[PDB]
């Protein structure tokens, strides 16, 4: 049976109303946006709000088991920040009682175990955070918990070299669950992996992207450990802004959109008006914006979820639950089927 995993994404209300909807489509939760690790090595919970603690007590409810996505979030700027990593993986007692902490909230909560949301380590900490990753994954074991974590995903061994800091086989092993972020391939200003002509706006997640990036995963972690990742967000190029799945067809309506399909990445798109394109590193502003929705569908949550069964992965993950409706778990499990 596929493991499905899905974010919580704490702050916003609609993450605890549809878990009350949505729990059933689940393995387990990640308790998103709420707990960080600082550059002084200090476990913080500084989302932590009701609607996460309602989440919670809900899970325990219904026996769902609880992972806080525990990152290197800045919450000071509102950034994902390297110093975090640098500091933390490069001192010994600062590591060690990075470890210690995470244990304590996983036993002391109740909880299954911890997901590590590291997003910003360098290429210069690879062999640090192989270190850290393998110690983390053993305390927990040894504390009867388990370990997830969250993988910005690369092209391959050597590509991108700015992700060279994330050693696939050696993390593979020291997790249960390895989670591939295929998300935010393309955005208002960024177009990632050679895929799309590195134009924007383009897909939030495309078929042929997620396809070579999991390949990748699975040649080098089991693939009963690998879990696919998926958006419940979209890009409103005509604002540079992102927009929750719950308001695709709202934003289609309001703007009378013409809904088309790009075949290369399975990925529908709505327009008002006639469309230019950028390239990668091309910032968006005003001035550039578009009149077009980059978003999904039924049929496009379908066909990208097939990719569970084709490379038989262990299944599939979702940021973030509180952006959906019911339409997008029936589209899920359509293709999970
Ligand atoms: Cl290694
Ligand atoms: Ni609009
Ligand atoms: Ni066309
Ligand atoms: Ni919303």
């Amino acid at each position: 049976a596929p493991f499905v995993l899905a974010y919580t994404d704490g702050q916003v209300e609609a993450s605890y109303s549809n878990l009350q909807a949505f729990h059933r489509n689940l393995s387990a939760v990640g308790l998103g946006s709420t707990y960080g690790l600082t550059v002084t090595g200090k476990l913080r919970q500084d989302g932590m709000n009701e609607t996460t603690q309602n989440i919670i007590r809900f899970a325990k409810s219904q026996s769902l088991p609880l992972y806080p996505t525990v990152s290197d979030y800045n919450e000071d700027i509102g950034a994902f920040d390297p110093a975090i990593s640098h500091s933390i993986l490069n001192d010994r007692a600062l590591s060690a009682g990075t470890v210690k902490q995470l244990v304590k909230l996983a036993k002391e909560g109740g909880f299954a175990g911890i997901n590590l949301d590291f997003e910003k380590v360098e290429p210069r900490n690879r062999a640090a955070f192989c270190a850290f990753v393998k110690t983390l994954g053993n305390a927990l074991h040894a504390s009867n918990k388990k370990l997830i974590i969250s993988i910005p995903p690369k092209l391959s061994d050597t590509e991108p070299e700015y992700l060279q800091g994330y050693d696939y086989k050696a993390l593979g092993a020291a997790v249960d669950y390895f989670q591939v972020m295929t998300y935010d391939q393309v955005g208002p200003g960024w177009s990632s992996g050679g895929f799309h002509n590195e134009a924007w706006p383009g897909p939030e997640s495309g078929f042929d992207w997620q396809q070579a990036l999991l390949s990748y995963a699975v040649s080098r972690v089991p693939a009963s450990k690998v879990l696919a990742g998926l958006p419940t967000y979209g890009q409103d190029y005509s604002i540079g802004n992102r927009v929750h799945w719950s308001a695709y067809q709202e934003i289609i309506a309001e703007h009378r959109a013409a809904i088309h399909r790009d075949a290369a990445s399975a990925t529908p798109y709505a327009t008002w008006g006639p469309v230019k394109s950028f390239v990668d590193g091309v910032e968006w502003t005003p001035e550039r914006a578009q009149p077009v929705l980059w978003y999904d569908d039924a049929a496009s949550i379908k066909t990208k979820t097939a990719l569970v069964t084709r490379l038989g992965l262990g299944g599939t993950s979702v940021w973030a639950m509180g952006y959906e409706n019911a339409g997008f778990w029936a589209a899920l499990q359509s293709g999970l089927k």
